[PDB]
């Protein structure tokens, strides 16, 4: 994703996103429709 | 927990928490603050 | 559902909603046929 | 780890990683700091 993608679908920095638990970057990406 | 414990607090049979994602099963966890 | 109608819904967020013992989600869910 | 910790935060069984290539097995490790 483009950053402004990034923050478009998640709401948040990547650098918060990559701090997130393991099962929540799972969670999110699957919510999202990512993966 | 034992069976019927884990019915209560989940609300779903262990059986069937099995066959959630191992990053759901992650989620239901957190979410109920146990093991 | 969206959280935007699980509030409109349940009158609460998922957050707030997680935080009710499981026999009262089990009465709620049930009453609005959502279970 | 434990096998419950591993597939916990790893998200996958012990049997599961191993299917995964060697180099993949490197990154999923170092990408949680667990090498």
């Amino acid at each position: 994703l483009s950053d402004e993608d990034f923050k478009a679908v998640f709401g948040m920095t990547r650098s918060a996103f990559a701090n997130l638990p393991l099962w929540k970057q799972x969670h999110l990406k699957k919510e999202k429709g990512l993966f």
